């Protein structure tokens, strides 16, 4: 250990590369419990569009649970105005903070909220090399995020409307 943390910023465009679908690979926290609200997942596509008012992005998924059900989310994010750090409404205690990650088509997110922290790794692709999920885990695991979970991604992704 020792951070290569590397930052990704929206401060400083971020918003059109990053639009359109993302997969859920892992996570990684300081404890289970906190990972545990993805037990019963086996697969995740998100789709990221612009907002339609100031500083603000639109997030849908679409979650493959374990008993094969598919189940539509949304949540709207925003923009924290001098700030690399996002807010997701109705969550005021939420925050997350976007980092670049060794893999070509990911990115890690570092989510806090009220007693809790987790870094959640995504990607372009639904099945990224074994790779990327290996400099995930040994990052995280230097940071003290040694708790773990991997998606299965045995089943097809669900629809998620573009
Ligand atoms: C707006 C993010 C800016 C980055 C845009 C490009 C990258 C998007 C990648 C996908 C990010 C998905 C983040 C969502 C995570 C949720 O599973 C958890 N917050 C649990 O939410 P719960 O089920 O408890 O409500």
């Amino acid at each position: 250990c020792p951070s290569q943390l590397t930052t990704l910023g929206v401060d400083g465009e971020f918003p059109e590369v990053h639009l359109g679908q993302w997969y859920f690979i892992a996570g990684a926290a300081p404890t289970k419990e906190e990972l545990a609200t993805f037990d019963p997942v086996d697969n995740i596509v998100f789709n990221m569009a612009a907002g339609s008012a100031p500083m603000q992005l639109h997030l849908r998924a679409t979650i493959r649970m374990k008993d094969g059900l598919c189940v539509p989310r949304k949540w709207i994010y925003h923009l924290t105005e001098g700030s690399t750090d996002l807010r997701t409404e109705g969550r005021p205690d939420m925050k997350t903070e976007l980092f670049s990650s060794s893999c070509p088509g990911g990115i890690m997110l570092n989510e806090t909220g009220q007693g809790y922290q987790r870094f959640l790794l995504y990607n372009r692709s639904p099945h990224p090399p074994e790779k990327c999920v290996e400099e995930f885990k040994s990052l995280t695991s230097c940071l003290d995020s040694k708790a773990f979970l991997l998606t299965p991604r045995n089943q097809e992704a669900c629809e998620l409307s573009n």
